């Protein structure tokens, strides 16, 4: 009556963050929930020429005994658009509550 | 492919360590209203996390992964007793709750 083992640090990092991705207004819109990170560790880049990837680090201590290690160190989500822009452009984000939010123009 | 169907059941990612003379769980939760979440403890020895919140994407739609309804179970190492004093905090969309050892039992239940 108990599993085998819990999700890992490492199951997170695979799937981490959500993320919405949808048009409003004028732009591309990308929705990620990302909590627990520093502004200075967050990367944002258009690579490949098609594919949004996000990137961010930071570091966890692992405090007395442990019971649970779900929560990912590393991030990096790659996201297929499906329009196309050169590799520069006026990405524009805020980061709150956790919540990155990442503006494209189109 | 994956979807809000599958975060919501992995959501939010979970550390739980034993600290200080306090049992602590630290909940990756971004973008929810303080006064929507919620932790209960169920039979003594689990703890329920559970948010809500309104998602609205205009447009088109080529990503929706982000949970609307978190409802999170973690067995935990001890059983809480019912005047236990939990405590919380909410903070870059990091849920951190403490639980005083003072306020466990080891022995299972009854």
């Amino acid at each position: 009556q108990k599993r085998s083992e819990e999700l890992s640090r490492g199951f997170y990092e695979l799937v981490y963050p959500p993320v919405d991705m949808y048009e409003e207004g004028g732009y591309l819109v990308v929705v990620a929930d990302l909590a627990g990170f520093n502004k200075e560790k967050i990367k944002a880049r258009v690579s490949g020429q098609n594919e949004l990837i996000i990137e961010a680090e930071r570091e966890i201590t692992e405090p007395g005994v442990k019971y649970l290690t779900q929560r990912p160190k590393y991030v990096r989500k790659v996201i297929r658009l499906p329009y196309n822009v050169a590799k520069d452009a006026e990405i524009s984000g805020k980061y709150e509550n956790g919540v990155l939010t990442i503006r494209i123009p189109i």
